[PDB]
Order: C-alpha cells, then structure tokens, then sequence
C-alpha cells in the first residue's frame, strides 16, 4: 500500500483580478493491489472577500477539477497529462442593476507529477493555464507533505 499526502497552496492570479492565494490543494492516489495503476485529482478552492470602497461585491472563486489515471512509465517516475477547468464565478454589481458577464467555464489542461524522496516527505507539482477573454491567468500547485 502507499498514500501520498501533500501540503501546498492554491494560487490563481489574472491580468485584471489578482485573486490572492486564499486556498489550498490536496490529492489522493491509491495503488491498485493488482496493477501498477494510480489516479490523481487535485481540488483547489481560493476565496478572498472584497469590499473597502463603499460596498461593491467582487466575489469570485477559482477551483480546478483535475482528473485522470497515473501511468507506469519504466522506473521511478509517473506522469499523466490531465484536464482541468479554471474560471471565475459570482459577479460585481451590488447596486440593484446586475451585470453578469464573466462566469462560464473555460478550458484548461494540467499534468500529474508525483515524487517521493523520503518516508515522511512527498511533493507534487501541477501547472494549469486558462484564457478568460484575453485575461492572462496563471495557476500552479506546489507544497510538501508526508509519505505513507
């Protein structure tokens, strides 16, 4: 058996919305007891509550639903390119008007890389990019956890 366990942050900042890293990631992987299979799936949830002029809600979230198996290359490595989906949500209006434009899924892809130097250290790294109306966005997850 093994359990990768990880401890890293989730950032998503964009050319018009510097939504600070107010979120984490985690992952889970089983080994199949009958094949060298794995899976990975990160989840991220960032939030930073926004007022401070007079009361203008600038709510959004960034979350990245990541999915796919893990492939057994040769020796001590596993890579898998995966999908992700990274977009804003909620809106900016506050006054009785509504505005509702930027809130509908984009397209992303990532990779699952998963590395183990030690027996209480594991680290893993993914990168995703999205293009929301020509707003350049960056998303990566990195950290350090433990190794079971």
């Amino acid at each position: 058996a093994t359990s990768t366990v990880t401890g890293g942050y989730a950032q998503s900042d964009a050319q018009g919305q510097m939504n600070k890293m107010g979120g984490f990631n985690l992952k889970y992987r089983y080994e199949e007891d009958n094949s060298p299979l794995g899976v990975i799936g990160s989840f991220t949830y960032t939030e930073k509550s926004r007022t401070a002029s007079s009361g203008d809600y600038n709510k959004n979230q960034y979350y990245g639903i990541t999915a796919g198996p893990a492939y057994r290359i040769n020796d001590w490595a596993s890579i898998y390119g995966v999908v992700g989906v990274g977009y804003g949500k909620f809106q900016t209006t506050e006054y009785p008007t509504y505005k509702n434009d930027t809130s509908d899924y984009g397209f992303s892809y990532g990779a699952g890389l998963q590395f183990n130097p030690m027996e209480n250290v594991a680290l893993d790294f993914s990168y995703e990019q999205s293009r929301i109306r020509s707003v350049d966005v960056g998303t990566w997850i990195a950290g350090v956890g433990y190794r079971f």
